[PDB]
């Protein structure tokens, strides 16, 4: 009857994944994806954000800020290293991209391999059951197929003010960007932002950081604010209440230099500045607005962009499926949204039942001090149980690995918050520490089987581990005890 | 009625001072006891145990400073400028080690006096009903009586009982002050110690040589160990399979000497010589127990092994006396678990608590060059506990992103999961081998205290880009029989 049996647009990370995970089960499947430019001009290959300007660069550019830091440590353990390393910028990128390359050319092979279409093509839906695909060099196409699949995603948002556009650079071209971004400026206070205001610095750079209002909004504010304040006492230099006006190219070059216009969220204050890179990281805009979503009856949110869909990743229109960033009210994030696609092949073609849960995903933002969360923030919590059934037991940390080359003590913490109501239930674990990520998995697990603080205790902790601090907490915040060493050095 | 104190505790290591702190800290008059008997070779050290001064903190941290040689490496192809080879001192380290070390001795130290506990450095020996005899340093005595007593003596490394070992050999004990470049090293022994030792000192770039009488981690997961050997061979670190020394000869004292060891195979009568710098013997612990006179007051431990049988209320066979840590009689010997039942009996005794500490499904991780932590269950030990139709067995290798631009040990890293088929798929056992193995395992320990099931495991959503995240999406199983490489 049609051409494909799916069709899915974005080769993205929930994209590959229904892809594949479809292909398996027999059936008939194309995957579109195409990259739209970027202002400066940038592209990339197949793969998805994540692995071309997302969690696989970030991740790795975070490792060698990492290693910077190694290098630091090494020498009170004894290795003969110089007191000041210099970093190669350019190699570093180059290391990189290559990766992502392999990336790329592995998930094509991997489409190959399963027998499924991939088409290097912009997709957009004309009539019912029937879409558009452009090309790169123009020449369209037309297929049609039983159901689809949006995996579009989201891009970088900009600001709508002069310059930027022409001289700013976003997420998408960092991990690319072919120059010692030097002096750099980050506009904004998401977790992309800090994240690489984050590993810049950590190689050196001079780093700045203008925020309009708070930090990572959405997230425990706590925590947040000590990722700042790690982030400040650890050379990143930081602008409160300020968003730019103008961005004005002072000379071009590999980089140039540029004055930044800013205008306070209080006042009629206005300061300038000159930096040689600005990145702006105040959100990201779905890409539902271009791609026939009328010519075939999907409803949006034309508000915010998101697309409203049931707990079947479906839509309103019962044959186009919608998984990823641009559902409304979810999480984005990779893993996340692979378990979707996977999960909905699997829904469709094999019989299964399962739905993606998406109640309490842990995370983890990749600043200079990793921050790993799952569960309800502080705030949130509290909010949903009353302050008074919720109590919240917390500590600090040192490293093991940090007493050698003393340093950064007291500035680790953990924290975990309990619903007293429900057998002093572990409603939301949050730490912030090395290898957070590591530390974290695990204990959503355990969210997912209702662990209890009597059997948190009941754990025995390995030693000496970062993570065994959580079994063997017992400050209560509302008990108002104080947190410190009866040393107090570093 | 009526005694000199409330509680003495015999052994001032993990579990005694956590048991000193918590019962401190409910009103009654503690003593803490502890003394540290010379090695062979002489070597002594401060309050606060095995741990802080000869274990856990001195192994953990000289870990670090290998590991710390691979980031010296890596971040190479990171974009650091940094030379090829970079040369690493002993001395400074084993330097920074102690001054950690110290400062733990005098905090331990500080952390009493401040709880209103009183401690004497003293060797403690029971003389008779609800006394015993301290001796101190200088040889002094003096004796004390207490309504209640707690024996956390805990082990010392054990040796061959072969010519030259006492004299020319070295033990954990001795190692991580040892005041000079070990050298070609070899280490008699396969246990985790063992190989963590012969890791790190590996990883300073030491000529380093393992003799192994049979199997490696025996007691592990022998699939997870053989990986771990697997890797240890394939980074440095030679082995020497089925061999026992038989005598330890001095081919020249020094800073280091030279010494002859000369071994004789356990398959046939084969016999072999080498010489190295050092020569470190892990070949086992033996508890404390011997002489602190168990007798005099009744106490019955199992003169065969060494340990000391007790309820689960880690209470003896004598009312009045209890003990916990390495000492106890099949248990778990790690420091955590000592602390937690030093804590929670003083609990139960002056605190009206009523929680016993829970051995089951303890986690632990061991520190040798790749990183392996496991909760559980052993896949061996598993099967023979359901049988091998209940049990299905999921695993996977994986890469850790940091690997990657560097471009090295692809396909090393390993997960593993053992499940109860016959109990909606259960988690009855956990096993990673890969970095920050540790930090990786903790909370899926914790996850096992409330029944995680594979359903469960699944339902989880991974980090990206995490090692842990492995776990969150197992589809192979060992049963079935596809491959993953
Ligand atoms: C800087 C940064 C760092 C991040 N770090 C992390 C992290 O560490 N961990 C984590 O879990 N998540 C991270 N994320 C988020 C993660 O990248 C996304 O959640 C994930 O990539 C979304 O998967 P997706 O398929 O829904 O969207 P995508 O991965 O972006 O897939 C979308 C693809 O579809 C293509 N496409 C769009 N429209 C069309 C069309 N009309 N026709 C054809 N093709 C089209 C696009 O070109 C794109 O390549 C990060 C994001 C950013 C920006
Ligand atoms: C190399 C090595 C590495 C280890 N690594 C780890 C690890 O990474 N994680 C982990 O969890 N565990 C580890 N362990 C085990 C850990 O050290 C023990 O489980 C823990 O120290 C036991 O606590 P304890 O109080 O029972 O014994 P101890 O800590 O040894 O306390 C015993 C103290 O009592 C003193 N004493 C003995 N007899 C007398 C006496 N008659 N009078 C007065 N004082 C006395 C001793 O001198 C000693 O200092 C390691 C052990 C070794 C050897």
């Amino acid at each position: 009857s049609y051409d494909y049996d799916l069709i899915i647009i974005g080769g993205g990370s929930g994209g590959l994944a229904a892809a594949k995970e479809a292909a398996q089960y027999g059936k008939k499947v194309m995957v579109l994806d195409f990259v739209t430019p970027t202002p400066l001009g940038t592209r990339w290959g197949l793969g998805g954000t994540c692995v071309n300007v997302g969690c696989i660069p970030k991740k790795l550019m975070h490792q060698a800020a990492l290693l910077g830091q190694a290098l630091q440590d090494s020498r009170n353990y004894g290795w003969k290293v110089e007191e000041t390393v210099k970093h190669d910028w350019d190699r570093m990128i180059e290391a990189v991209q290559n990766h992502i390359g392999s990336l790329n050319w592995g998930y094509r092979v991997a489409l190959r391999e399963k027998k499924v279409v991939y088409e290097n093509a912009y997709g957009q839906f004309i009539g019912p059951h029937r879409i558009k695909a452009t090309n790169n060099k123009g020449k369209e196409k037309i297929y049609s197929a039983e159901r689809f699949l949006i995996a579009t995603g989201e891009r970088p948002r900009y600001l709508g003010i002069p310059g930027d556009k022409e001289y700013c650079i976003s997420s998408d071209d960092l991990f690319s960007l072919p120059y010692c971004p030097g002096k750099t400026l980050v506009v904004g206070a998401s977790y992309v932002a800090l994240e690489c205001a984050g590993f810049l610095a950590g190689i050196g750079l001079d780093v700045t950081v203008m925020v309009r209002s708070i930090l990572l909004r959405g997230f425990d504010q706590d925590m947040a604010n000590k990722i700042g304040e790690h982030m400040e006492e650890h050379g990143i230099k930081f602008i409160r209440q300020f968003v730019p006006i103008k961005v004005e190219q002072i000379e071009a070059g590999t980089p140039g230099r540029l004055r930044v216009v800013a205008q306070s969220t209080n006042s009629e204050e206005i300061i300038e500045g000159e930096y040689n890179t600005v990145m702006l990281a105040i959100g990201r805009d779905a890409c539902t607005r271009k791609i026939g979503l009328e010519t075939v009856g999907v409803k949006i949110n034309e508000k915010t962009g998101k697309i409203p869909v049931t707990d079947e990743e479906q839509t309103n229109v019962p044959y186009i499926y919608a998984i990823g960033d641009i559902l409304e009210d979810k999480v984005e994030l990779t893993p996340v949204a692979i378990q979707a696609g996977r999960l909905l092949a699997q829904r469709l073609y094999a019989g299964s039942t399962v739905k993606c849960d998406y109640e309490n995903v842990p995370t983890t933002v990749f600043t200079p001090l990793e921050y790993g969360a799952c569960g309800l923030s502080e705030e949130k919590a509290v909010e949903k149980f009353g302050e008074e059934n919720i109590e919240v037991y917390h500590s600090y940390f040192w490293p093991l690995e940090w007493t050698i080359p003393s340093r950064d003590n007291n500035k680790c913490y953990a924290k975990i918050i309990c619903n007293t109501k429900d057998n002093e239930r572990v409603v939301g674990f949050h730490v912030l520490g090395p290898n957070a990520g590591e530390v974290t998995q695990g204990f959503a697990a355990a969210l997912k089987c209702g662990l209890t603080k009597k059997q948190l205790d009941s754990t025995i902790g390995i030693h000496p581990v970062c993570a065994e601090v959580f079994t063997t907490l017992s400050v209560t915040k509302r008990s108002g005890a104080s947190i410190l060493q009866a040393g107090c050095c570093g």
